[PDB]
């Protein structure tokens, strides 16, 4: 089997991108955020505090004729950004973009933080890192992916993330026309539950190649482009005006800047970010600093290829026996 989805951007910066999943018999279509750096899928729902809800859709375990509670089950998560969600567990039947998977763990929501509340275009999180890192208990759960595998034509999923538009999921299959030239495979370590992986280097505009390894983890769950300080320091050192700012939370530039592009290694290959991809806009309405999608990771303890790198890429996520990423130009 394949499944293909549409993904599209939560709103004009790329924040985040939405997939529709559909949950339940019948269907109850919920657009969700899809996470290589996380491993729950997990809804807003009729469970859900009232307070905690504005304007997403909910699942509703009660009008799904598939939908059984997983009784003891429950589960609680907190991510990168501080945010967090919690609340117990069904089993149902989820789809995406034609790929179906029966008894998938659907984690209903009864609590969730204020960041999720405030945005009413995520409706959850399907998560695609590797299945040690549910937070389900007593009996940690699957990923929709780890479900779906043996039943794929091939085992892996895609991410074709686009750049202010729609871009694509697909699993089981690497569509070979939604990219340029080759893909470049290099090594993951699961030892800590992500899509862990180690660049070769990088750029910064026109500007010769630096090898060095930086190992860090492909997060389509994460906005920006998390670095190690010397490498941010190096690329914002090419905007006039940029700075880090502690009191803003990290480098901001002259809007009326045009940002040079950043590249980096995969192998022996080389991605492209457009300079366009790394300006996140206004940090409030009207001001004339602008945000910076290349940030430090100092103090995160990871290194961290969120989506202002991957959308620069067709990435592949191999899960065969030794799983491995590949990326591509497009």
């Amino acid at each position: 089997s394949t499944g293909s989805a549409t993904t599209t951007p939560i709103d004009s910066l790329d924040d985040a991108y939405i997939t529709p999943v559909q949950i339940g018999t019948p269907a109850q279509t919920l657009n969700l955020d899809f996470d290589t750096g996380s491993s729950d899928l997990w809804v807003f729902s009729s469970e859900t505090t009232a307070s905690e809800v504005d304007g997403q859709t909910i699942y509703t375990p009660s009008k799904s004729t598939t939908a059984k509670l997983l009784s003891g089950a429950t589960w609680s998560i907190s991510y990168g950004d501080g945010s967090s969600s919690s609340g117990d567990v069904y089993t149902d039947t989820v789809s995406v973009g034609g790929l179906t998977v029966t008894g998938q763990a659907v984690e209903s929501a009864k609590k969730v933080s204020s960041s999720f509340t405030e945005d009413s275009t995520i409706d959850g999180l399907l998560g695609l890192a590797f299945s040690t890192l549910n937070t389900v208990s007593p009996t940690q759960q699957k990923t929709f992916f780890d479900n779906a595998k043996a039943s794929l034509d091939s085992p892996v999923f895609t991410a074709d993330l686009g750049y202010h538009a729609p871009g694509t999921y697909n699993f089981g299959f690497i569509d070979t026309t939604a990219y340029t030239g080759s893909i470049t495979y290099t090594a993951v370590s699961t030892k800590q539950g992500f899509w862990e992986w180690t660049s070769t280097g990088y750029a910064v505009g026109s500007g010769t190649f630096k090898s060095t390894s930086i190992d860090g983890i492909a997060d389509t769950g994460t906005t920006l482009l998390y670095l190690p300080a010397t490498v941010v320091s190096a690329y914002w050192a090419q905007v006039s005006g940029a700075k880090s700012s502690s009191s803003v939370g990290g480098y901001v530039f002259p809007c009326s800047a045009t940002l040079p592009s950043f590249t980096f290694g995969v192998g022996s290959a080389r991605i492209v970010i457009p300079g366009d991809y790394i300006d996140f806009g206004p940090i409030s309405t009207g001001s004339s600093s602008c945000f910076g999608g290349i940030q430090s990771s100092a103090g995160i303890g990871i290194n961290i290829f969120g989506d202002v790198a991957l959308k620069a890429a067709f990435v592949v996520f191999n899960g065969a026996t030794t799983p491995t990423l590949g990326f591509a130009s497009k």
